[PDB]
């Protein structure tokens, strides 16, 4: 789903406009693929068609997962404060449940080519963070810590440490008791939108 968490703010750097780099033409498979996932994506409402009065453009490719190549954002984008059992939970795909600051979203316009160069390309923008943004993974960190933040004060018997796109979880406890912890912490990300 989509979390119900506020966004941070985000801006270009000073006098930088927005990416406009061309697509590439995709292979008929890769694009009939992205086609599809794009489509879920949108009824998700991860990402939204857009109009006319977005000019802006970045790459994606097919590899079936969808990639963008954001160099050229990343480069106009301001920085960020880049900061016994055990289970490694994967949050990697979380990033798409955290909103995108409203203001941003423009920046991360992309198209999905027509097929022979027939149609025009069905253009939208991204409403979360996209993976490989430069933002993402600061601000990702920061909203996953405020969900943690109840969680960890119930639970201070257990230490969850998060290296980027993974949830570290150890404790103590035995195998039961661990896992039963592991499985409460999970239904709390959930109520956040977040599934792991």
């Amino acid at each position: 789903p989509i979390s119900p968490i506020e966004t941070v703010p985000v801006k270009l750097k000073p006098g930088m406009d927005g990416p406009k780099v061309a697509q590439w033409p995709l292979t008929a498979a890769k694009i009939a693929a992205l086609v599809a996932i794009c489509t879920e994506m949108e009824k998700e409402g991860k990402i939204s068609k857009i109009g006319p009065e977005n000019p802006y453009n970045t790459p994606v490719f097919a590899i079936w997962a969808k990639l963008v190549d954001f160099r050229e954002l990343n480069k106009r984008t301001q920085d960020f404060w880049e900061v016994k059992s055990v289970t490694v939970l994967d949050v990697g795909d979380a990033y798409f449940s955290v909103p995108l600051d409203e203001d941003f979203r423009k920046y991360t316009a992309f198209t999905i080519p027509s097929i022979n160069n027939e149609t025009p390309g069905i253009r939208y923008q991204y409403n979360v963070l996209p993976q490989g943004w430069k933002g993402s993974p600061a601000i990702f960190q920061s909203s996953m810590t405020k969900i943690l933040a109840p969680f960890k004060a119930a639970n201070p018997d257990i230490v969850i440490y998060q290296y980027m796109d993974d949830l570290y979880v150890g404790s103590d406890l035995a195998i039961g008791a661990h896992r039963t912890k592991i499985e409460e912490l999970r239904q709390h990300l959930l109520r956040w939108g977040l599934t792991t």
